[PDB]
């Protein structure tokens, strides 16, 4: 995948879910989806850690098959050791790509992901390159 393509998938989304969705704004969790939002994108906050909570202009649910639409792009912010417990959810939401966060990489996930047909973009910031990009 090259800039071009990975434009459009980027001006392409609409949903964008964040796994791992955070309410201090200090952290990349919060201020990365925050920066999405404000670009036209609809983030869907995803974190038992604060469900039921408002978070981007959306109530954050605990899990990703919590999720009312269809999800464009999920951006995870869960380390590598929480990953492998959440593949099932990954691939029965199969969102249109997969993106993982600054310092995240997880061999395994990714080769399930990409077995399953599920484009994968990893350690990569998504605000950085949409930045970058457009």
């Amino acid at each position: 995948m090259n800039d071009q393509e990975l434009r459009a998938y980027l001006s392409q989304a609409k949903t964008i879910a964040v796994l791992g969705a955070h309410k201090d704004p200090s952290r990349p969790a919060h201020y990365v989806p925050r920066y999405l939002r404000e670009q036209g994108y609809r983030v869907l906050p995803v974190n038992p850690r604060f469900q039921g909570e408002e978070l981007f202009g959306e109530e954050a649910v605990a899990s990703l098959l919590d999720l009312k639409e269809p999800v464009d792009i999920l951006d995870v912010f869960r380390p590598p050791s929480a990953l492998m417990d959440h593949l099932p959810e990954v691939l029965a939401l199969r969102p249109g790509l997969v993106w993982l966060q600054s310092g995240i990489r997880h061999p395994e996930f990714e080769k399930a992901l990409k077995e399953a047909g599920i484009p994968v973009v990893a350690d990569r910031c998504l605000m950085v390159e949409h930045k970058r990009l457009f």
